C-alpha cells in the first residue's frame, strides 16, 4: 500500500472515530487519496458524503452539517484557490464557534517557491481565523516506521478534533489541516490499514471539558436579559424579562418583544451569548451607565457593551424580581405584539415582514427553521416568533449572504440525519428556510446537487421577493429581475409561486423546494413607521 | 473634510497611473476614496464596475488588469471581502497582476476586541502582496496642504510602480489603505505627468547558449520575446507569445531526443515537459523575467533573462522536429474525424479554427486551455488569457467579461469605431457554473458588447478521465468523487440573468461565432467524457 | 486635557487595578506608550519601573518579574529595533505560558510600509506568539462622551490582562497591547475593583485511571497538584510542584516497567522520560491544563485535567519503585564521592545540599536543571524556576534578577521584618556570558537584596560531553564546534559591571550561601568538563 494511501486512510478513519458523521468534499487530483479514502467510508456507511463542486458554498454546507446536529464536519478539497475560497466559511466558523475542519490536500512543502503549478502559501493561510494550523508530514516510504507513523497521524488528527470541537478550551471553531501528498496518489492494485485503538475508541481520547465560572448576580434590581448567539440556557433565570434573539435558545417563558425595550429601564442586564441582532439592544448596552453582567457558554464574552461589570457561564442568585418590574415589562410586551400586528393588518400591500409572520404562525414543534442572517432574522424577532421547541440557524457569526442555501441545505440532511438515528419512522422532521431574493439568487448554486448525492428529505425554501449613500448602492436603484423560477429550473430544483395567504397551507403539504412569495419593498419604510408610532 | 481632498488627489494620481477601472461592492461601511472615485466617474476619466459578489468582483478586476496590461483597483469595504478577495488576490499573486486591494482603516476605532466589520484579516497578505502601504489619517493643516499633497501622490506613485513592477518587473497585488475617521484640489505635475516619474527599467542576465546542439524550446505562462530564438522548435502554451514560426506539437516532443532546452516563462502544461525538464542529462536554460525561476526538480542549469546565442540548429534537426510536428498534427486531425462522439477536444478544435488577428482567446482550466494547444492553435495575432497562476476553475467568468471590457475600452480610444473586438471564451462546464454569479450585471453596470462564451459541457471534469483515477479499474468508483456530474440546465440559467444563449452543436460552432449578437452570449456545446480516454489513447497511437 | 493623556492614566489606572506592579521600558527615538503615567504611578508607588539599555535582557527580566510572584508584567516598546530584541522573550512567555504584555504606540497620522519604520519594525511572529493582539483607538476629544471613553478603555485594557493571564482561558501568555498617539483623571470601580470583574474558572475533564495497574507519575513544566495520586511513584522535574511524598529518581526509570504512565505538565527532561513515554506497549495519561497536550510520540492514550482513580497500587509495585529509587540515589552519591575532580553535577548537589523552605531556586538551562534533578533536590518549600519553554541559555541573568524583585516585593508588602527571602541562581558559564549584560543596573533602578548567582564555569557546554557527540571517536573535532570554551575572566567581568564577586571551591560553596552578603553577588565555582562523560559512565555502572 503506497504511503499517501496509507495516510489517507489512517486519517479518515481517525476522523470517523472522532464523531465525524458528514464530510463535504470538492474534486480535485491532489486531494484523490482523501478523496478515495472517504468515498470507501460512505460505502461503508461509515459516514455519509456530499460533493460539491464550488468549494466557497460547499463550506456553508459543511457549517450547515455542523449546526444541524452538533458534530464536527470536514470539508476536503484539492491544493490552491480551492482552499482560499474556504475563507469566507472559516472567518463565519470562526465567530458563530463552528467545528469546522478543512482538510486540505497540498503539494510537497519542498515544491513551494519552484513555479509548480497549482501550488501556494497554503498552511497559515486563514491566519487566526482557525483554533489551530495543523500539518501532518508527508508520508515516508518507511516500512519498518510504520507503526510510529500511525500513531503520530493519529495523534495529529485528534489534536485538530479535539481543537475543532473545543473539547479542551470550550471554544469551537474551524481548523485548518494540511496534508502534503506525492505521487502515487491512487491507491495501488491490490494485492492492511493500520490499525486504530481497540473498540473503535479515538487514538487519544480527550472528555468534552465542562467550562465553569460561577457568579454573583442580585435578582432584586429591576433585571432584563438580553440573550444573543450562542447563548447558554439558564433556569434560574427563567422568570426574568428576556429580549432573546431568534437562535438563541429559551430559559423561560416570560418574553420581552425587542422594541419595548428602549420603553423601559432596566437597573442592570444580564447578556446571554453574543448578542448583535437588535438596534435598541445595542444602544442600550451603549449606556455606559447600565450594568452589565454577560454569561457565556465559553471563554469568550461580547464587547458589545462597555459597561460589563463581570464575566461568567452561570448565575449564582439572590432575591427575587419585584411583582411590579414583571407586570411592567409584561405589560409592554403585550403592547409591542399587539402594535406590530395592528399595523401589518392596517398595512395593504404584501411585505417581507408579513412573510416573515406567515412564516413564524406555520411552524410546529419540532421544526428546524433556517433564517437568512439579514432581514429574515429580524423580520422573524419582529413578528415576535415563539422559538420554544424549534431549533433555529443562522449564520450570525459574520452575517454574510454567502452560502445561506447551502447552509440550509446541510442543516437539513443534519438534522434529518440525528432523527434517522433515533429509530422511527414517524417521518422526518420539517426544515423551513427564509432567505430572501437577493441572497437566494447570490447563492443560488448552492442548490446544486449531484444526481449522485444526498438530498434533504424535507427541506422548504421560502424566499420572499422584493426584487432586491455611497455609489456602490447604485446596484440596488434597480429591481435585479432574476427569474428565481428560471434559476430553480437551472439546478432541477422543484419551485412554486404562491401568494402569501397560501403559505400556510402549502407548508402542510417534494423532497426539496423553494416557495416564493412575491413582497413589495416600497411601503415598508412607511409600515416601519406606523409600528413606532404605535408604541 | 481633510480627507476629501486627500481622496481627491489619491485617485487623481492613481488615474495618472494608468488607472482606468475600479471594482467596488456594497458594504458595511462606505468605500475607500467613494467619493473621489464617484466623481471621477462622472467626469469619465475611470471607469466603476459595481458586483454583489465579492468574489467574482476580485476576478473581474483581474479580468480588467490582463484584458490591456493596466493596474486596476478593488475597494474591500465589508467583513467578508479579504475572505471572498483571497482567491483572486493569490492568483494575482502567481500571475503578476498589478492590482490594488484598497482599504479604509479607522484608527478611531478599537481592534482586536471582537469581529470587525471593516476588515477581518486573514493570513495571506503576508505572503501575497507586494507592498503594503497606508497613507496617513488626513489632518486639517492649510498652511501644509503643498507638502501634503506631495507625500500623497508619492505614495500613490510607490503604491502603483510595486503593482505594475515599474522598478522590479515583478508586478502583483499590493494593500493600499486610506484611513478614515468617521464621520479645488492641489495639483499634480504639470501635463498629466504622474507625480514620481519611474523611467524604463531593464534586468539583463545574458546567457551563453550553443544553438547547435539539437534544442527545444518551451515557452510558458509570462514568457519574453526572443528573436534570436525565433527559428528554433517551440513548444508554446497558448499564453505564451511567439518570437517565431517553427511551431512544435506538444505531442510530438516525446517523439523527439532534444539535447538542451530553453525554458521561456513558467510551464504549467503537459507532462512530457515536465518529464524533459526533470532529465538530468538535458541543460536546461532558464530565461525569465523576475525574481524567481521555474524549477520543480532542481535540474536547471542556469537562468537568466535572454540568450546570447552562437551557431544554429541543424538543419537534420529541423526536419525531425517538422516530421514529428507533422505526425502528431495529423494523428489529432485524424482521430477526431474518426471519432463519433463530440468532445472537449472537438470543441477546442473548432473554436481555433474560427479566430482571427485581433481576437481575444480567453482559456479556462483543466482540458480547455490543454484542449487548444493539442488542436495546434495559432496565436500569433491574438491575446490569449488564462489564469495559470494557480490554475484555478474558480472566477473564470467576470475574468473573461474583465477582460473583454479593458480590451474593448483599449479599442475604443484608438479611435477607429470599425465594430469592437471580439472576446471569445473556451471554458468547461465545471468553470461556468463555478462562476455562474458573474453573469449577474446590472443594467447600471459596464457590459461588453462583443464577448461570447463558449461552454464546452460534458457534464463533469473530464480531465479526471485523462489522469491515473481515470484507469478503468476506478470506473466504479470515479464518477461520484471524480467525475462530479451536476445535470446542470445551462440554458435556463442564463435565461434567469437574462443573458443570451444558445444550445449548438460543434459544427455550428464557427458560424455561429462568425456572426455577432448581443453584448454578451452564452454558446453551449454538449459534450461526452465516457469516450474520453479513448480518444486520447486512439491519438497516441496513431502518432 | 490632551485626550492622550486623560486615556494613558485610565490604561495605567486599570493596569495596576489588573495587578501589575512592574513595567520595564527602555530609552528609543519616541517616548514610550503611557510615559508620563508610568512616571507619575511610579513617583507615586502605585507601580515599580525598570528601565535597561539591553532591549533583549528587558524582556528577560520583564518575564522574571511576572514568575517571580505570578503577576502580569508590562514591557514598552519605544525603537526600531524593539520587536526584533523581544522576539526571544516573547517566544518563552509563550511556551512558558508567561502572562507579559508588550506595549506599542503606532501613530495613524503617519505613513506606513514605505519604509523607514521608528517605533515598530515588525517581524513574523507575533502573530504566532500572543494570545492577543488589540488596539485603543485613538483618544478623540469629545468631553460629553468622557463617561463612555472610560469605560471603553478600562473594558479593553481587562481584555488585554484577562488574556495575559488566562483568566478565562487558563492559558496565560504573551499579549500586544497597542495605545496609538498623535504628536481629573475618570474613576474606575469602587474600592480598587477592575472594570470588568472575571471570577475563577474552572476547566475539568476527569479520566478513569486504574491505579492497581503498576502506575509511574512524571510531572514536568506547568504541573498540576493532584492530592489522589500524592502516594505514586514520581520523577518531577524541578520546576514541577510535589503533589506527594514517594519521590522516584530519574535513573531509577530504566531499571522499572511501568505498566502504565500519568504526565503531568509538559516533561523536557531525560532520554528514559522520553524513551518511556514513547513505548507503545505503555498507555500513557496527560493531565495538563490549557488548550494543548504534549505528545511528541503520538503514543498517549487520553489527556485531561485530573483523575478520577480506583484502586490502589500493588505493594509488590511500590516496594521496586523504592528499592530501585534508593539504588539510585545512592549511585549518584557514592560515584560524586569516589570522582576526584568538580564537575557541574557536584555544584549542582552543593547548591542543593544548601537550599532551605522559603528559598527561589533559579535554574539555566544544559546541565544545571538536569545535574540538580540528578543530585536529588527535594523542592518541597520551594519556588523554583526555569525558562522551559523554549530552553534558551540566553536571558536567565535578568530573569533571576527579576524572580528575586518580584519575590522579594511580594515578600515585602506582607509587611514583615524578616530578611527578604533568598534567591538562588545555579547556571553554567556559557549561559553566564550569554546575558552577562543583565548585570548593568543603573542606581536609579531597582536591585535585588537577596539574589546570589553561583556560575558553575567549565569553560563551555558540558552537556554536549554527555551526548553523541560527546564520542571520543569526535574527540579531536568536539571541542571546538561543541565545547566552544572562551577563557573568559568572570571575577573581572562582575567587577567591571561593579558586582560582588567571589571565586570559590565546592567545600565553600554551603558555607558562603549561609552567609548574608551585597543585595547582588555571584560565586563562581570552576569546574571540569573533560571527565564528565566518565563520571555519567560511572554513575550507570554503579546501576
Ligand atoms: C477552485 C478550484 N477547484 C478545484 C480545482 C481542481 N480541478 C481542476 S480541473 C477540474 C475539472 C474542471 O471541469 P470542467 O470545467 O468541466 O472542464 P473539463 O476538464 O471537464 O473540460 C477541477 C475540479 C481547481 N483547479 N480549482
Ligand atoms: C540561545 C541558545 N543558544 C544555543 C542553545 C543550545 N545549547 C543548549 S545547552 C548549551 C550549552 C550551555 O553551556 P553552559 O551554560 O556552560 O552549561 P553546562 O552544560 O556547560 O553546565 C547550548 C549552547 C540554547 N539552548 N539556547
Ligand atoms: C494536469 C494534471 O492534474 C491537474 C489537473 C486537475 C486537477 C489537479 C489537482 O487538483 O491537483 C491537477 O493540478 C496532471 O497530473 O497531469
Ligand atoms: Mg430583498
Ligand atoms: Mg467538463
Ligand atoms: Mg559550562
Amino acid at each position: 500500500m503506497n504511503p499517501s494511501t496509507t495516510q489517507a486512510r489512517v486519517v479518515v478513519d481517525e476522523l470517523i472515530r472522532g464523531g465525524v458523521r458528514d464530510v463535504v468534499l470538492c474534486p480535485g487530483s491532489r486531494n484523490a487519496p482523501l478523496a478515495f479514502a472517504l468515498q470507501d467510508a460512505d460505502r461503508s456507511g461509515r459516514i455519509r458524503l456530499h460533493v460539491r463542486i464550488d468549494e466557497r458554498t460547499a463550506g456553508y454546507l459543511a457549517i450547515g452539517l455542523a449546526i444541524g446536529a452538533g458534530a464536527p464536519v470536514c470539508v476536503a478539497m484539492t491544493s490552491g484557490t480551492a482552499v482560499a475560497n474556504l475563507g469566507p466559511a472559516v472567518v463565519e466558523a470562526n465567530y458563530a464557534r463552528v467545528p469546522l475542519i478543512v482538510l486540505s490536500a497540498n503539494r510537497p512543502y519542498e515544491l513551494l517557491g519552484t513555479g509548480a503549478n497549482q501550488t501556494m502559501e497554503q498552511l497559515g493561510y486563514f491566519g487566526t481565523q482557525v483554533r489551530a494550523s495543523i500539518s501532518l508530514g508527508l508520508a515516508e516510504d518507511a516500512p519498518e516506521r510504520t507503526s510510529a507513523l500511525n500513531a503520530t497521524w493519529r495523534s495529529a488528527t485528534c489534536r485538530v478534533l479535539a481543537a475543532a470541537t473545543g473539547a479542551r478550551t470550550a471554544n469551537a471553531g474551524p481548523v485548518h489541516f494540511d496534508i502534503p501528498l506525492r505521487e502515487p496518489l491512487v491507491p495501488d492494485p491490490e494485492p492492511v490499514t493500520p490499525p486504530g485503538r481497540p473498540a473503535g475508541k479515538p487514538w487519544t481520547y480527550t472528555p468534552p471539558v465542562t467550562f465553569d465560572q460561577p457568579l454573583d448576580i442580585d435578582l432584586s434590581v429591576d433585571t432584563v436579559v438580553i440573550s444573543g448567539h450562542g447563548a447558554g440556557v439558564h433556569p434560574n433565570l427563567a422568570a426574568l424579562p428576556t429580549v432573546a434573539e431568534p437562535t438563541a435558545p429559551r430559559s423561560g417563558d416570560n418574553p420581552l418583544h425587542p422594541l419595548a425595550l428602549p420603553l423601559l429601564r432596566p437597573q442592570q442586564v444580564i447578556m446571554l451569548g453574543r448578542p448583535t441582532l437588535h438596534r435598541p439592544v445595542s444602544v442600550l448596552l451603549a449606556d455606559a451607565e447600565v450594568p452589565v453582567f454577560a454569561l457565556t457558554t465559553g471563554p469568550r464574552w461580547p464587547d458589545v457593551s462597555g459597561n460589563s461589570q463581570a464575566t461568567g457561564t452561570r448565575a449564582v442568585t439572590t432575591g427575587a424580581p419585584r411583582p411590579a418590574w414583571l407586570d411592567r415589562c409584561a405589560a409592554m410586551n403585550r403592547h409591542a405584539i399587539a402594535a406590530v400586528r395592528e399595523q401589518l393588518a392596517a398595512h395593504p400591500l404584501t411585505t417581507g415582514l408579513h412573510v416573515a409572520a406567515a412564516v413564524s404562525h406555520a411552524l410546529r414543534p419540532g421544526d428546524q427553521l433556517v433564517l437568512g442572517a439579514s432581514n429574515p432574522v429580524r423580520d422573524v424577532a419582529l413578528a415576535g416568533l415563539d422559538t420554544r421547541g424549534i431549533r433555529v440557524r443562522s449564520n450570525r457569526g459574520v452575517a454574510g449572504i454567502d452560502g445561506t442555501v447551502s447552509t440550509a441545505i446541510g442543516a437539513a440532511l443534519a438534522y434529518e440525519g440525528a432523527h434517522e438515528r433515533t429509530g422511527s419512522p414517524d417521518s422526518p422532521p420539517r426544515t423551513i428556510a427564509l432567505i430572501g431574493d437577493l441572497t437566494f439568487v447570490h447563492d443560488s448554486s448552492g442548490l446544486l446537487i449531484g444526481p449522485t448525492e444526498p438530498i434533504p428529505r424535507s427541506l422548504t425554501i421560502v424566499v420572499s421577493n422584493d426584487n432586491g449613500s455611497d455609489v456602490s448602492s447604485r446596484i440596488f436603484g434597480t429591481p435585479h429581475d432574476v427569474d428565481v423560477g428560471a434559476l430553480c429550473r437551472a439546478y432541477h430544483v422543484e419551485s412554486r409561486q404562491i401568494e402569501v395567504d397560501e403559505l400556510g397551507p402549502t407548508l402542510d403539504q417534494a423532497g426539496m423546494r423553494v416557495l416564493e412569495v412575491k413582497a413589495d419593498r416600497s411601503s415598508l419604510r412607511q409600515l416601519h413607521a406606523a409600528i413606532k408610532a404605535a408604541l
